[PDB]
């Protein structure tokens, strides 16, 4: 087969290099492999198999079996609702950058502009060293207003572009991202003084394993393709495409993207005479600094500059479409009568709620949204329970019989063993590790949020996670009358099969 399909997504290009750079580089890899050998693959296989067997996606798949975990279907839905709001701000900045690439000379190549301070060394021929590209990102695209307390005015230029992003509602791109990634990687290796960039990326620092923050983000980063919309399958023909097509390439693509991006960071460190650890911004705008610089230092800069942001827009568009359309079926799941007015109203509310994180102080809010909602500990708690339902309540050996009927072959025994033992155990250990030694989140290792900022983040996490206990309380409340002897009927799966 070896069909291209769509694997690049957006986490590989943007999310992974941003997380790897902030955690020290090589020390980020050891959690990645540890949280991959059977903490990410068997869970993916489990959700795919459960979606295939019941042929239903959403909350009915977790309603047919283990009604204790019907709250997972509700908790998953809240995750997607949180994700859809803050995942469109990425498309906003890309549109703005694309609007400045249709000129003779890009604004970040040179200095001397009104959004540029007097300390702008051209850095192509040393206190207060500052590159023009970072100046363009920090003083023109979004101006951080020194703290979450300050909000300032509303960025009208980004306001229109965000509305342009939300206007789009309801081909040759099969290998277009891959070709551009390959040519960027070819250039990234080529520049002089890029050997130090790879050395920082590969060799790990073993002293960083003590910090709980390094474990939690990578373990949640590997979960970026799960617990949202992969539980709905409509294909059997599952075979073993669990990690032949949908997997084992996402990690490889992330590794290649990190190889390509980190090389350019070495060149900037070489030019500025500063260690690589403190040459760029350790925030979500990392992909908006390294890549534009690489496009700047290569022939035909505008032509290859307009294509990169275009491919980023294309990679965001399908993901946003999938999330918005999948959420609609959850709302219309009851289907009383149903005129696409639900879709029309969902876009307006989502757009009117995204303007909060678009002001001068709205960059900090995007950090709180990214670290806690649709990431952090939210999917760790859900991953603990989703393995428990199949592992113990329903039955792995009886589920293995179902997959032997469907696929035709019995899967290896190790899969179910670590399903039961290590997959929830690793997550529980990491959760307890985080709570034992709490590390408050600091922005760019510069700014520490006030107490109410962590309060808002923890409130988002609680609103994501507390669905299951409430649902089990309600379900136990709706009892026949035998309060001690009532788990029997609940634990029994649906007999409609």
């Amino acid at each position: 087969l070896s069909v291209a399909g769509e694997i690049i997504g957006l986490g590989n290009v943007w999310r992974f290099p941003y997380l790897c750079y902030k955690n020290g580089g090589g020390a980020f890899l050891i959690p990645y492999v540890v949280f991959f050998i059977c903490c990410g693959i068997p869970v993916f296989f489990l959700e795919t198999a459960l979606g295939q067997f019941t042929s239903e996606g959403g909350i009915t798949c977790w309603r047919k079996v283990c009604p204790l975990f019907e709250g997972i279907g509700y908790a998953t839905q809240v995750i997607e609702a949180h994700l859809n709001v803050y995942y469109i701000i990425i498309l906003a900045w890309a549109i703005f950058y694309l609007s400045n690439c249709f000129t003779t000379e890009l604004p970040w190549a040179t200095c001397g502009h009104e959004w540029n301070t007097e300390n702008c060394v051209e850095f192509q021929k040393l206190q207060n060293a500052t590159s023009p590209v970072m100046e363009f990102w920090e003083h023109r695209v979004l101006a951080i207003s020194d703290g979450i307390e300050h909000i300032g005015n509303l960025r009208w230029e980004l306001a229109l572009c965000l509305l342009a992003a939300w206007t789009i509602c309801y081909y040759v791109t099969a290998t277009f991202p891959y070709i551009m990634l390959l040519i960027l990687l070819i250039r990234g290796v080529t520049l002089p003084g890029a050997s130090e960039g790879i050395k920082f990326y590969l060799y790990p620092d073993l002293s960083r394993l003590s910090d709980p923050q390094v474990w939690v983000d990578a373990g949640t980063q590997i979960f970026f393709s799960y617990a949202i919309c992969l539980g709905c399958l409509t294909a059997n023909n599952n075979c073993y495409r669990d990690c032949i097509m949908l997997c084992c390439l996402n990690s490889g693509t992330s590794f290649v993207a990190g190889f390509a991006i980190f090389s350019v960071l070495g060149f900037m460190a070489y030019e500025q005479g500063v260690p690589i650890a403190e040459v760029a911004e350790s925030g979500p705008g990392l992909a908006f600094i390294a890549y534009p610089k690489a496009v700047t230092m290569m022939p035909l800069s505008p032509l290859w500059a307009t294509l990169f942001f275009m491919m980023l827009i294309f990679l965001g568009l399908d993901s946003q479409f999938v999330c918005v359309e999948s959420l609609v079926t959850a709302v219309v799941d009851m289907y009383p009568k149903v005129r696409e007015l639900l879709i029309l109203a969902l876009s307006v509310i989502s757009y009117f709620l995204g303007l909060v994180m678009l002001t001068e102080g709205g960059m900090y809010i995007f950090q709180l949204f990214d670290s806690y909602a649709a990431s952090g500990m939210c999917l760790l708690f859900v991953a603990i329970f989703e393995c428990i339902c199949i592992g113990w309540v329903y039955g792995s050996n009886r589920f293995y019989d179902n997959i032997e009927d469907m696929i035709g072959y019995r899967p290896p025994s190790l899969i179910k063993w670590c399903w039961m033992i290590m997959t929830p155990g690793i997550c529980a250990g990491i959760f307890i590790f985080f709570l034992i030694k709490y590390k408050p989140l600091k922005y760019n290792n510069i700014y520490t949020y006030p107490a109410w900022g962590y309060g808002i983040g923890w409130l988002m996490a609680l609103s994501s996670m507390l669905c299951i206990p409430l649902w089990i309380c309600i379900t136990v409340w709706k009892t026949e009358g035998t309060l001690p002897e009532k788990l029997q009927k609940l634990t029994t799966p649906s007999t409609d099969l």
